[PDB]
């Protein structure tokens, strides 16, 4: 395999002798050259592990490196300053100062111009990170909410223009907010130029997707494939009008890209560089688990998938150091953590904590949550979790059956209960969610519904507001970057139009993708309303988190509370957090608290608490005690 020095001499061959001499002495070339020497070894090693002696690897690599240099040369000076800043501050993602929010531009603010006008609010809330849902062109009508991309560079006209997007990004940076967008790299819409040309037989796009003549191979693959949207189609394939079959992990109009073709990697690396130069700070790597297929396997979390992501990482280390990755892997806990690393995805969603927060509200027992925080929370240096309560997606019960069995819990029976409970098919449940993708062949099912709907705010459950406060307190204090599903801070309920919308009726996730509720947002400063109670409560916690150094970093040590309903953990050996998941008062005994300081200030309620006696927490009460 080639070396950095040799490859760089070929990159410069596009220049005449006179021009070349000037490039060699330029600052941009010096920075690029240094990064190449440092990071190229990883790029080469990762690409070699995937493609091996493929005749197309070297040509593809040289084309990619040439593009990378051109991309870096074009990169704006301001962005280059951020590149250097983060190159020397790898833990910027682990700071307690960070708090993120996510929203759909159209649903939250109408269009990109309208979103820019909401920035003052984001600053008011304390956000330093903003994830904007799919912004580029997609099919009209059904597009999996923008996740079926028809173009990676042309902005959805309904939202605005590329010009508007640049203004929004610039405005976000001006307000001290990082711009986060999706990198939908596992598949494109069936209307994307690449898809059309591949299917049409254009040799330039040969093997850009996985297309078969009949069901022979698809049938073989289906023996081991998990169904993501069983309501849409069985297995992982859809049939074209001409009779052929195509790999479609998700909707039939979403065609999986073929990374076994090195030219597909190059193509996607090019799109990544485009996003990088728009000023994006973090790319949400969508459906990372599915980017490599292999007959006889689940075609999820395969070795080459991880290698390809690390190759993409190296490209950014060389051509846009400021760009970090956020892994979106909603899979088994053992597999989730494998995507997280300084050289792969620096941050990643923490579905286990999220799923268990809801599990605990249902069961009132913190056993599973305590187990996860004890054995699956701490991560390698320079990496962090993205902790959340809700997202634009359904809730999947992705806890480990092996972990549960150790606690004497049957994963299958337990999920049956959780599903019944959250869709209000269990006596006394306070949840008002709706099922998503019930699979009668496996019995699996997920839950749709907003955070407020799931805690009982729809029917005005007196404990709803407190449940919301408790869940968010944990995402905000365990260690990692907390992400607020915008709308949750004022208790937004489910959308009640989706069910009758023919373009949404078959995807219950729309139940929890409501529009900006003008009425609730206008009540955020009124302490007598649920909206104001939730807003001030969350805003207070955000304020404490960002101003108090005891929350810095992502490590934690659990504390045995000796009360099955109370979770407890310590941050930096200075902040003791207790969370009561029971709708009844619960106590931590004086005996349990003997090693703690006699007194400690509670940052939540603002009072001094005595720890030399029984400590009783009110229903769903949360305490953040300064013990150092
Ligand atoms: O595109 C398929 C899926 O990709 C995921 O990254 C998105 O979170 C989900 O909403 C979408 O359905
Ligand atoms: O509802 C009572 C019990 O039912 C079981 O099916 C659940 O797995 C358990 O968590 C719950 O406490
Ligand atoms: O010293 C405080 C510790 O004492 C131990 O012997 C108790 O089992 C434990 O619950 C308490 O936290």
């Amino acid at each position: 395999s080639p070396n950095s020095q040799y490859l760089k001499t070929r990159i410069l061959d596009i220049y005449t002798p006179e021009q070349r001499a000037g490039i060699e002495k330029s600052e941009d070339w010096r920075q690029f050259s240094r990064r190449m020497d440092t990071h190229f070894p990883k790029l080469m090693n990762e690409l070699d592990s995937v493609y091996g002696n493929n005749e197309a690897l070297l040509p593809m690599l040289e084309m990619l490196l040439a593009q990378a240099w051109q991309s870096y040369s074009q990169r704006n000076s301001s962005l280059k300053d951020i590149d250097i800043a983060r190159e020397n501050n790898p833990d910027w993602i682990l700071s307690n100062k960070q708090v993120g929010g996510v929203c759909y531009v159209d649903l939250f603010a109408g269009d990109l111009k309208g979103l820019k006008d909401k920035i003052p609010y984001f600053q008011e809330l304390g956000l330093t990170y903003l994830h904007l849902m799919p912004l580029f062109k997609c099919p009209e009508g059904k597009s999996d909410g923008g996740y079926a991309v028809s173009s990676y560079r042309d902005v959805n006209p309904a939202l605005g223009t590329i010009g508007d997007l640049r203004e929004v990004i610039a405005a976000l940076h001006e307000a001290g907010i990082s711009a986060v967008v999706d990198f939908i790299f596992n598949h494109t819409s069936n209307e994307h130029e690449w898809a059309q040309r591949c299917a049409a037989g254009d040799p330039l796009f040969d093997n850009f997707y996985y297309i078969f003549p009949d069901r022979r191979m698809p049938d073989q693959y289906d023996r081991t494939l998990r169904e993501i949207f069983p309501d849409q189609h069985p297995g992982g394939f859809s049939q074209l009008e001409d009779g052929r079959w195509v790999w479609t992990t998700f909707n039939s109009f979403q065609w999986d890209l073929n990374y076994s073709n090195p030219w597909v990697f190059r193509a996607m690396a090019g799109e990544m560089l485009f996003l990088a130069n728009l000023g994006v700070d973090i790319l949400r790597m969508d459906a990372v688990a599915f980017i490599w297929k292999q007959m006889g396997t689940s075609c999820e979390n395969l070795p080459q998938a991880h290698a390809l992501i690390r190759a993409f990482n190296a490209v950014m280390r060389i051509a846009a150091p400021a760009v970090f990755f956020k892994s979106e892997a909603i899979v088994h806990p053992d597999q989730v953590v494998q995507y997280i690393g300084q050289d792969e995805c620096q941050i990643g969603y923490n579905p286990l904590q999220m799923a268990l927060l809801w599990n605990t509200l249902a069961t009132r027992e913190v056993n599973l949550l305590h187990q996860a925080l004890t054995y699956r929370h701490n991560l390698p240096e320079h990496t962090a979790w993205v902790n959340y309560v809700r997202s634009h997606d359904d809730i999947g019960w992705t806890f480990a059956d092996e972990d549960a069995a150790y606690l004497g819990i049957s994963g299958y029976d337990h999920r049956q209960f959780l599903n019944r409970f959250f869709v209000n098919r269990f006596d006394g449940s306070f949840a008002r969610g709706v099922p998503f993708q019930y699979n009668p062949s496996t019995g699996d099912c997920r839950v749709s519904g907003t955070a407020a709907a799931l805690v009982g705010l729809a029917q005005d459950d007196p404990h709803a507001v407190d449940r919301i406060k408790l869940l968010y307190s944990i995402a905000l204090s365990t260690g990692g970057l907390p992400l607020i599903y915008l709308g949750d801070e004022v208790g937004t309920l489910n959308d009640d139009d989706w069910s009758q919308d023919s373009n949404k009726s078959d995807d219950s996730r729309w139940a929890h993708r409501p529009r900006y509720n003008e009425a609730l947002y206008a009540q955020r400063n009124d302490p007598s309303t649920a909206a104001g109670q939730i807003y001030q409560d969350l805003r207070h916690m955000i304020a404490v988190r960002q101003s108090n150094p005891r929350f810095d970093g992502g490590r934690l040590v659990t504390f045995n509370t000796n009360n099955k309903h109370i979770i407890g953990y310590i941050r930096n050996n200075a902040l003791l957090a207790f969370g009561n998941f029971s709708e009844y008062p619960q106590t931590v005994t004086a005996h349990t608290l003997q090693a703690m300081p006699f007194k400690a200030h509670d940052l939540i309620g603002g009072k001094t608490v005595s720890l030399n006696q029984d400590l009783t927490l009110q229903p769903y009460q949360v305490m953040w005690l300064e013990i150092a």
